[PDB]
């Protein structure tokens, strides 16, 4: 058999591990939506292209660097490589455009390299003179409080923390610091101060102009930056204005702070994103894996889309393949229960970006294959407490009555994504095939994992029942042409009594 | 909280029963159907309408005893007294008419100048056996007739012979050329034509006697809804119910009584042919030793449920009350565990047919089954029953499992589900929702048979079909709903769930709506 | 196979349920203990004899009837009857003995002329309700006198009074100026002396009146091993008990029956402070609806198996048998379900003390239970009690557990434990083996109240102390194998779970052993 | 709380994770054991000293390189570093030596091949040891070359390009290789193990139960004791585990090349399905390669490397390994340390509640005495919230039977073998004791002096307080095989 089904029917999850097997190839669209970043790696049209045949659902802005006039090349880009697929409305994938915050970062100063020796003494000056004037005893830092808030025995984390200091006196124009981890270091290289209470705000004049950038370009998503509490997500908001209620907020989770204040931060958010890139930093290495495990574990408790970021593929920044490791980060983020998975370096600047694109696509189909819905499904309806919304109710509905018949796909109407997440919610295997009018609903829907958008352009018929068969129809073809359904496939179609969003009550069983 | 919800949100078997709450009142129609066996005690009109306003949901008719005149009596009685009700459709009870089978039974003679008088067998005596013609009416203290011919030569030396409902006991110390010579194992009070088992003994009496095929015959002519077919061995048994049913009778539901060991072995074959079952305990009883009924029982329920099929508990569900106003204990917790156990009907014989308390009697059984109802623990039953159950491809399957967890997840009140033959009700109870299915039908027969599944309540529904489908599709729903209110099964502000099609005819459910009231 | 193993090793409780087998014959002693109580049917010697053979344990004195010289007497003979199997240690059977407590008992007066005499109380007439003084001895068709003043000052218009069992059904229909104006709900004939119940309206007679200090003082004299508390309904009348109990009883264990809907409501407190608890069915089914009896039971059942606590479940569980030498199917049902409930005992009332059958019953009430316990499906249950059960420092508890588990992995035949005051023995229940626990012990009256336990069988030993402490270990132990051995508890190749402890003096049992028999 | 115990007392696995806590110190020895490849990094017995003080529970001599004289140099020095720790028997830490088999290797002779080229094989000339290549791959078959990272098809041609160094594996999947299991080296190879006393094989290209039959002759009669790991690194051996595994002391998951004969896609579900299977039969399993590579290189590990180790210890490994880390690399004591510091929060965050309901129940059952005080002992540990079970063993067996139920509480092994000190390293859970007194005259006495030992070590290395409760399982009667005791005492 194939998908991994003698794994699905085992009665326990130690039956259901002793039967995974190699040679049942997965057999589904993948569910795990692939976050890719652009870089110099990735922004040519041509690149983007390749990109998106491989895999690729979300293009990730790192606003980190690069001006306005860069990101808007970007945006130009992505949005060019996408529509050269409308050719053919029953195969055309929509792309979302994730703006990517910078936030409280702290960097050091200006393709040369130092060597920070280990054991002795290096200073850290935020006087506007040093900017420039950086040298294997001095390091220039872009947080002028940096002097006012790590004190006598603090630590100073530099690159990827593989650089560390500790500071053994606090002078009047400085840090006197002790390097306690050297390492060869070169330009603008990003700091952390663990333990310390970093008074930057979580939302600058940058983050503002780069918020309200976003909302002008149309961007259909922000990862939130450095999100350490309710308010941080709230002032997100307010910059993001109102010309853009509609875009997805996902705060990434990137310290301790962040990582106590959980609860109160995903209430508010639309999503979560692990980054254990800085979470790495800020919290013991040996601890990430407890922080991702429980947010994924939460997210899926909550029915919020939860992404897992950051180093799940590096060693293809430089390699054809991927080390053991890598590949099975990428499938226990899967497992773990993760919406969306992510690549930073592998696509922004590495030189095999379209494979590492296409390394993801294959381990998440394995990996999808290999979940154990039966545990995975009971826990979750076990967990939600009852409801009393249509909408949800109908959901979890057509994802049993999917499960029963083992469905192709779930087909849905829906014009803000909302019913489509609610589906995935409860993590069919079956396919939810999403049909909107709405061209960002359908970017912002690969957020939730199992949802496969399709655009719709026709104009609505006279007869509103018409209108809704056409687009159900349209689903069907569509579902067809990519493989997704076959002829004597059964399919669960879930839609409305009525027009507009937010009745969804209906759910027919159908056969292809 | 009501209903038992607290016991339902359990995590455990064990914390469940550790919540069960006696001041936690059932709020929901009892989803139990009630057979009633009709005698002497429950024939009158007026009786009758007292026994559905208390409950009743089947009329039993024993053929074991009276004429056929006698019985079309009875239809009529029930039919009457039935549509008295009919003033209001919102209202109307539709009660089913079974009619239960005769077969291979043995009994004693008519006593010695005594229909109504009793003989006396003393223990430790010589009793002689006879199925000599002139002995009928002529049987004494030492002398008891009985009605198979073939008694003689299937009781061998040393075989023992129960007589009335096994409190009698004989065992055959010689064979003759005139009958059993037999000593009084275990003696007592005897009367008149009273039942004779054979453990042990083969008994090559067929399962459909000249009489049974005439009776059967009979239910077709009157339009009975159900046969609880006797003495049922083997899957040929219903196979020949079946032909005797004749053609005018497909639409009729069989249901096997399981009443011996044979029954019990082949259980599978049985019910794999039946469209449901009897736990036959009065003779199951006698046939296999009374300490083990309550597996052949829960065995059989069990069984039932994973097929989907009816299951009905029976026999001295209250005896007591054959003769006192009040339950024993065991009685009341034999009707609460027949409902744990998981039990579509459970039945009543002596205590409707001849006692003094028919009513009180079918009173009970609501009242029971109510309070059991609410204790069931859905959590595991249907993880279970999901778990257990195959694949379908079949819509009306795959519509049924949606709706029950639609159900289950706002705390429905109900399904509402429209059917033409019951199917689709029945795939629905088959899952066991806690909300009440509401089936809307307008098949008067239809609406009688959906008794036998647990949980459905079936609505007759009498307009003339819309010109447009669709309208004549809502004005049903509307229709269950509105009955709904009326009875208390909805209020304002309830979730309800309605399970249509896309076509008309049967066959072709497919559709699951969430809809408020 | 046997002891139904093939629904033992179902992975679902209906897969359970399903494969149940009739013919998979129990293989093993039966656990549950049986409560006898004691009659003019079983008083003589030479009966008790019988009962102690057909499986009695407990001895039930119910003192709401006789006086404290005719309980002397059956003291005395139940003594004898169990002494005279004295002549083999291998095979001796304890037999506890439990006084049963009167209570704030209700009661109707002496009738008009007859001490034996009946009235007939027609359903529907007027009946006059007194409290008069005069009328104590005035009874007729239409007046009944009671001995509660108050009854006048509680029951409101439109209120119910039970009568005798609470078979007889009164509705107060007018209050007056010296009596309730009552109609007839239910009738029946009526007796001298009659048990009155009042369900929802509250009662202020104390748990223990005058004559019950001095019923358990005489308790206390002649060594009663356990007292059955009635009517509790609050810690504090448990703690009344103890102080009458005095200090010549603390060894006595007390069993709360719970009888009301203030006791079920306050179970909690109770069980905390009780040995034990009776689900006392009788009055707990007049005072609160006969409909939610089961429930009372089941979760009383639950939370007693949760804390670890002997339940028993009482009253009616056979009472056709008081006439009738085989009992009705309810009743049957009613045992099985007892002990799959989870009841460490069930109980016989009329059965045994008035009834034309005692051993019979008590027969039945050990052949269904064998049945049952062999149908229970351990593999859930010992989950959720180890689940639910709290993590544990005392050696004893950790032992206990631990020897469960190994009997599970070996089917171990037996877990033999030495016990001084029973307790590890009862931990060893407390999870419900499978394996019989073979509990051997100095203390006579151990061996006795250990009966409470389901699952453990006491051997009483007799040999005085070797001088090396461990000889004297190992030929106690030795002693479990052979009374094992010779009672068919054991055979050779079986294997056994033997628990002992580091030193002499109770409290510290901490060791855990695999044999090979 | 500490130890995640509020996420052991979850009801489902979600609430589990749910209740993951990263301020939930661990606090018990860890019980995954860590394997660590010998190489020039790690040879030198000060280095070897500082990196069982980390935490290295077995060195692996990795047979692929170096001659006898080599690995004799390696076994001497690990016994160097290991016994400058016997000034103190009560925290000796005993080491095993794991003898890594070369087997069916195909390497390159002693340059860059660019994309789309000519590469002859017998810059454009590859030179290979195995001279059947031009028997076994036809045209169009594949040669990967360096960890899968350069690709030749066939004549070939080049498919992915790379820089090619010297001596480098080469792999042909879909070839069948009828290259032996065991070559004349490696007999010589195993024969050397016995010799110089390794304690463990780590059996190379395992693809059927008769290879390993080949690895226990060789082995010959002075090595029985000798516990054979069978490494899977291809498609046969994944297909034929259950034969291999029956036949085997334990399994070792050959990432490495498995990675490279089935696709990168695929190996972690070959992973977690050995590792099930293995808890399931209760042998121990190895996790290899890769685990931590990036720091061959560097100080700190990546995202990705942390999570592959914490996953290999909630998949159910009984060890973890580490090659080019240690071997190579730039910080080998800190390669060990991280895998010590993972494994310690992975292990507190198993879910032992459905871990061990689901073993007792497929596990079938069991006549075995030593079985049944296991699982009873086990049991027992989970109820009082044992800081540990004390078992005294002989050849590890009941030891392993411990273990085989994932005790939380640790599994203190007392023993005179000196071997099977080391050799039970390869079971989670269990902290070998050695024990070096002369038994007494009375029996029961010298079974009492070894339990107290094990106590007094506990007590010494914070494995048990005063107050604990502890858990001694023993036998009736001296020699192996009659465990059947089981105690409950307090510390
Ligand atoms: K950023
Ligand atoms: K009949
Ligand atoms: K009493
Ligand atoms: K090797
Ligand atoms: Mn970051
Ligand atoms: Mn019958
Ligand atoms: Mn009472
Ligand atoms: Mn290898």
């Amino acid at each position: 058999q194939q998908q991994q089904l003698p794994a699905a029917m085992a009665d326990t999850f130690l039956e259901h591990l002793c039967l995974l097997d190699i040679d049942s190839e997965p057999v589904a669209a993948r569910s795990t939506s692939i976050i890719a970043t652009i870089g110099p790696a990735s922004r040519s049209v041509e690149r983007l292209k390749e990109m998106i045949k491989a895999g690729m659902n979300i293009a990730r802005l790192n606003f980190s660097h690069g001006s306005h006039e860069y990101h808007a090349e970007s945006i130009a880009n992505v949005r060019e490589a996408v529509e050269s697929f409308a050719g053919s409305p029953l195969s055309y994938r929509p792309v979302a455009i994730a703006l990517d915050t910078k936030g409280p970062e702290i960097r050091t100063g200006i393709e040369s390299e130092v060597e920070l020796v280990k054991g002795s003494q290096v200073l850290v000056t935020v006087d506007p003179a040093f900017r420039t004037r950086g040298n294997a005893n001095t390091v220039w830092v872009d947080y002028p409080n940096i002097v006012r808030v790590v004190p006598v025995g603090g630590r100073i984390y530099i690159d990827d923390g593989l650089i560390s200091l500790v500071v053994q006196k606090i002078g009047p124009e400085g840090l006197v610091t002790q390097v306690e981890n050297g390492g060869v270091l070169g330009s603008r290289k990003g700091v952390n101060l663990p333990g310390a209470q970093v008074d930057l705000p979580g939302l600058s004049e940058q983050d503002v102009r780069d918020l309200r950038f976003g909302v002008e370009h149309g961007v259909d998503i922000v990862f939130a930056s450095f999100v350490r509490k309710a308010s941080d997500v709230a002032a997100v908001r307010a910059a993001l204005g109102p010309e853009g209620h509609g875009i997805k907020i996902i705060s990434k989770i990137e310290n301790h702070e962040g990582v106590k204040r959980f609860d109160e931060i995903l209430e508010v958010s639309d999503g979560i994103m692990v980054a254990r890139g800085d979470l790495g930093i800020e919290i013991p290495a040996e601890k990430v894996f407890l922080a991702q495990k429980m947010m994924i574990g939460r997210c899926n408790l909550a029915g919020k889309p939860v992404v897992c970021a950051t180093q799940m593929l590096e060693s293809m920044i430089t390699k054809p393949r991927p080390t053991r490791a890598e590949t099975s980060d990428v499938a226990n983020a899967v497992l773990d229960g993760a919406d969306c998975i992510m690549l930073s370096g592998e696509t922004a600047k590495g030189n095999f970006p379209v494979e590492a694109v296409k390394m993801q696509h294959a381990i998440a189909r394995e990996a999808e294959a290999a979940v154990y819905h039966r545990q995975l499904f009971e826990e979750l309806r076990r967990a939600a407490p009852l409801s009393r919304d249509p909408t949800e109710v109908t959901a979890i509905g057509a994802v049993e009555a999917a499960f029963k018949c083992c469905a192709a796909a779930i087909i849905v109407l829906t014009t803000t994504g909302r019913s489509a997440q609610l589906l995935s919610r409860y993590r069919p295997r079956a396919a939810v095939i999403a049909v909107t009018r709405s061209a960002q609903a359908a970017r912002q829907v690969h957020l939730c994992r199992g949802v496969f958008p399709l655009l719709y352009r026709e104009p609505p018929e006279a007869i509103w029942a018409d209108d809704v068969d056409r687009r159900v129809q349209f689903g069907i073809e569509s579902g067809k042409l990519r493989g997704f359904l076959r002829v004597g496939d059964l399919v669960i179609v879930v839609t409305g009594w009525r027009p507009g969003s937010g009745y969804t009550n209906i759910m027919r069983v159908l056969s292809i």
